[PDB]
């Protein structure tokens, strides 16, 4: 495979060490997203899961290194939360779901992903979660100790949910100056709305001490699984997506351009 296969479209992003960009496989027609890395600036292979986006080709050239990624086909849920507002707790529900069974097969492999966050997740043309390897709400212990345990991923589950759920971001109404400090030193709030089920899955997720946190017990994803608010989960459901997604983007197929704008 080489870069002759494939016809560039726009940019997707651009980091310090590389870029990606969407592109568009020429024997088969297919979008990708290919990500660049700068070889001098300066994993994904065989972990596999159906939320997880899948490594297609990886090729180096002279001085880059290339990789060639499935890319959903729905909107970026950053985009469908900004419209909707606010999730229903079961659209939620549905979301934090499928990334709790990615991140239990992750972590049950040694991986702590340390990228959950509402930017890193896409929908596919069926709806179904697809997490992405393209204010930052860093958990405390990354903070203080710079310490990336599993738990941090807990704490990204925590800070999505909470964001699903609330609408905003858990300081939206306090300067980006002072986040250290409150990520920190500053108890997290909730709405009145909230069920009672919901306050106790954010608290858990959100607490800042790792051990304490949920998630953050030995037995890892099973205290989230087994949590009151994920009552209502049929685990080995999820994992085979037999679940009904809960919006269906609005795609035709996966080539229909659309949502890349």
């Amino acid at each position: 495979v080489t870069m002759n296969d494939f016809d560039y479209l726009k940019l997707l992003g651009k980091g310090t060490f590389g870029k990606v960009i969407l592109v568009r496989e020429k024997a088969t027609g297919r979008y990708y997203a290919m990500k660049i890395l700068r070889k001098e600036v300066i994993v994904l292979q065989n972990t596999r899961h159906p939320f997880l986006t899948a490594l297609k080709y990886a090729f180096q050239t002279h001085d880059r290194l290339c990789f060639v990624m499935e890319y959903a086909n729905g909107g970026e849920l950053f985009f469908h939360l900004s419209r909707e507002r606010v999730f229903t707790e079961e659209r939620a529900r549905f979301y934090g779901a499928e990334i709790v069974s990615a991140l239990e097969y992750l972590h049950s492999r040694d991986v702590v992903y340390r990228d959950i966050k509402l930017e890193n997740l896409m929908l596919d043309k069926d709806g179904h979660i697809k997490i992405t390897d393209f204010p930052e709400y860093l958990a405390p212990e990354v903070l203080e100790d710079n310490d990336y345990g599993r738990a941090v991923d807990w704490w990204g589950l925590g800070v999505v949910m909470y964001e699903m759920m609330c609408g905003r971001l858990p300081f939206y109404n306090q300067d980006h100056e002072r986040l250290f400090e409150l990520i920190l030193m500053e108890e997290i709030r909730f709405p009145r709305t909230l069920s009672p089920e919901a306050k106790s899955l954010l608290a858990g997720l959100l607490k800042k001490d790792p051990k304490q946190r949920l998630g953050g017990g030995p037995s890892d994803a099973k205290e989230v699984m087994e949590h009151r608010f994920f009552l209502s989960i049929n685990w080995q459901d999820v994992v085979q997506k037999k679940l009904l997604p809960p919006f269906k983007p609005q795609v035709t197929s996966e080539v229909d351009t659309r949502y890349f704008d």
